[PDB]
């Protein structure tokens, strides 16, 4: 789409150059190039992520209308991002009338009540956790963070969805460890993926000569492990519902997005949250004293004891809103339509800032600080869940997203009911974002760990 | 080639935009932006056309080199430019020892012995074009140049190559006529050429799906009736030469592209001479003079009579200084060298620029004045043929030069010994040429013209 389309609209945007659109301005991220268009254009704005254009909307009111109203009708999908393969059948990736029925078939898979049954087995692995974590904090060494909890995000991931229950850390040599590792999230600032951006055309020949955004080899180790265990968590839940019909590729498919959806997500805001822990002790310690008024002495913890702390929900939450490890939201628009008065044409892709709402003045108070109480009870009624979207919204928002809460706040209970964690030398302070793709830190986060 | 090369050689240049190199420069034209750089970095310099390094020179030893010395083991070819099909053995298209071959057997089409022979048929298309200038002089209008000098062009044209003697101007209808006027020069600055400049990776797509720059339906054309003609001029000397070898495929290659080569060239030196000729009426005059003093009272121009008019030629050299229709002179580096002590890595273009060079104060006084005295015997001797290269220089310049310098001083006798031109209104002055990629006027060059 040509560059002409937002002056005759007549919407506010970067100047884009030719053939590139707007693409050199992202050398600062997706996260500060969003900011910096909030500050300058005020509320909607257009660029051109090559010759794509994207339409930023921050209205409360056109957000709940894209993400929920005309959902359904206009606004279905995401936008296509590379070579897929037989991934297009993953639920993330499909469109239309495919995706619905898929959402459909999936949604009971991702009920509280069975949420209720996988705590026992996520429970298991933050004994695991603790363990690991004991051994290599007792040393005095600084723990890194990525891989104390991608080791535990992948134990969670393996157990829950296979049944396959291994000690990731301790076990790198199994080969389906040594798979799911290379599952990583895209970084869709690297030269890949800036390339297919600006050479969309591209996707096609990559498409027929096989190459695959989710790597091959990876790829055909769970489709011909599925294969086996299928023989014989998520995979049974699966396999019991056989529009209607989840069928075998289906299915595969599923139980790969989930691993690729779950995996460096779950373990970066663990991060992320174990830092705001860190560097704010006091925070440290009104958890680690509201973990045991209600788990007494190292009693472990259930869903029930989960649901029960508002101090967690708040510092998870709180994390969330400085660290919406998704970035933007996004939709493309299926037709011409016309939304709170605004008209958009077809084939533009309406784009909603999550970080940068996330942290503007309007709506927050000191938006760069660490603040759990903004999530109390008796002051976030003021919170509109189309500001704050770490999980988007909607009936496209992320299906996993109960799982992922209780997933982490297991795992944040267990690791302070044993123990403390301490800033370093080699922690920076404060902590700086990456300038890539990705919601990552510039350097991984290195803190200390002691026993209580 | 990535754009660190320039930078650890130590060459200065404007600094190149990812993917784009620096094409967006080009939006002033081939011709300001050479001039520009060569104003602002000296001697010496370089720029990325996408990835592609070209390397300006402007050392008149330097040049002699590239151009003269080492032509045959280093600078051989052109930069490649497109898909061209079958026209990949034309003789300009051509490389190495394919392009020396073909050079051989060609040289001595273009004996001033071979040249002689054809005066007599070009001096008959100097009566026509008189004829149809007369005419339309005659009726008081303001006359298109271009048209004039393009009928006369390719009137020449058909009838040097082909033997087939037409008057182009009054029969648009003839076949041979539609399809030659196709054959123009390429504007390296339109859509197409920028495109292919920045995705050379498509050029092999092209080839395959047959697409070509010099359109199919005339080169089909020109084929099909070579292949008559030849069943019972430069067709004929080309058929007399049936390594040696001149093929079939290879002969209506040179065919076309002598065609190609020389058509528009010739008719758009003319009208800028027409031009310098109807604002300058002094040379104007002092030219209808000479040709007086040696074709008294109308006589028909010959050969040596031609080569006997220093004006003439002084005011041919003149307009060509101002108005050197290749712009640049370009060769492909075939190998790591060393020239002059300069270090030229393999695959860079070095790229020679003509107008640019044309227009140096260290070579010419006020550059911007059209001024044939120049050219004068008695005070040329200064002037440098690296600096002053309207047709190259060495075994690759022009092998058409001494036939197009004829073939326009037959025009301008003839033309000037029955007319005066003449300004006019809707005459632009100054001349201000075109922001594209070939160096033509922006308005095309209308004037006066009268019976003397
Ligand atoms: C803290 C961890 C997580 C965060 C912050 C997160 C966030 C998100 C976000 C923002 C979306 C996009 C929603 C939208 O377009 O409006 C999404 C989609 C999704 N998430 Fe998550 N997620 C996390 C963990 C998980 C987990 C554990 C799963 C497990 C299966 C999961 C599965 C998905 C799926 C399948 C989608 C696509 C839904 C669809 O297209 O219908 N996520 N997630
Ligand atoms: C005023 C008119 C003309 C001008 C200014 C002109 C100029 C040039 C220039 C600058 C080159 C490039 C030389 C180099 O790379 O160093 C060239 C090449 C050439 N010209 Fe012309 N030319 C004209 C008319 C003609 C005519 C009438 C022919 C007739 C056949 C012709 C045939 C060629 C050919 C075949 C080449 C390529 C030579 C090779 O690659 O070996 N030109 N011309
Ligand atoms: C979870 N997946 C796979 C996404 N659709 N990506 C995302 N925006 N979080
Ligand atoms: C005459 N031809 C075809 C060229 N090589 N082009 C040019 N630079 N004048």
């Amino acid at each position: 789409h040509s560059h002409g389309l937002f002056k005759k609209l007549g919407i506010p945007g970067p100047t884009p150059l030719p053939f590139l659109g707007n693409i050199l301005s992202y050398h600062k991220g997706f996260c500060m190039f969003d900011m910096e268009c909030h500050k300058k254009y005020g509320k909607v704005w257009g660029f051109y992520d090559g010759q794509q254009p994207v339409l930023a909307i921050t209205d409360p009111d056109m957000i709940k209308t894209v993400l929920v109203k005309e959902c359904y009708s206009v606004f279905t999908n995401r936008r296509p991002f590379g070579p897929v393969g037989f991934m297009k059948s993953a639920i993330s990736i499909a469109e239309d009338e495919e995706w619905k029925r898929l959402r459909s078939l999936l949604s009971p898979t991702f009920t509280s009540g069975k949420l209720k049954e996988m705590v026992p087995i996520i429970a298991q692995y933050g004994d695991v956790l603790v363990r690991n974590l004991r051994r290599e904090a007792e040393t005095g060494k600084p723990v890194t963070l990525k891989d104390v909890f991608g080791a535990y995000s992948m134990d969670v991931i393996t157990s829950t969805s296979f049944g396959v229950n291994i000690d990731s850390l301790n076990n790198p040599q199994d080969p389906f460890v040594e798979n799911t590792k290379k599952l990583l999230r895209f970084d869709f600032l690297d030269p890949f993926f800036l390339s297919i951006t600006v050479f969309p055309f591209l996707i096609p020949i990559l498409e027929v000569l096989n190459i695959c955004v989710f790597p091959r080899e990876v790829t055909n180790f769970l489709r011909k492990s599925v294969k086996r265990m299928k023989e014989s968590d998520f995979l049974q839940l699966m396999i019991d519902s056989q529009h209607k019909a989840l069928s075998d590729l289906e299915l595969v498919a599923q139980s790969i997005i989930f691993i690729f959806a779950g995996y460096e997500t779950t373990s970066s805001v663990l991060s992320f949250i174990m830092y705001e822990l860190a560097t704010h002790p006091d925070v440290q310690q009104k958890l680690q004293e509201e973990i045991d008024a209600v788990l007494p002495n190292k009693a472990p913890p259930t869903y029930d004891t989960v649901l029960q702390m508002e101090y967690l929900d708040m510092v998870v939450n709180e994390t969330l809103r400085l660290f919406p490890i998704a970035m933007r939201l996004e939709r493309v628009c299926k037709k011409d339509v016309e939304i709170n008065g605004m008209f958009i044409p077809k084939g533009v892709v309406v784009m909603i800032p999550s970080y940068a709402l996330h942290r503007d003045p309007k709506y927050w108070t000191e938006p760069e600080k660490f603040l759990p109480e903004r999530f109390s009870k008796k002051n976030k009624d003021n919170i509109d869940p189309y500001i704050y979207t770490p999980f988007g919204s909607g009936p496209r928002n992320c299906i996993g997203m109960r799982f992922a809460l209780m997933n982490m706040k297991l795992a944040l209970i267990r690791v302070l009911q044993n123990f403390s964690f301490k800033p370093c030398k080699e922690t920076q302070i404060p902590l700086k974002l990456s300038l890539g793709g990705l919601l990552q830190p510039e350097k991984p986060v290195v803190l200390k760990v002691e026993s209580r």
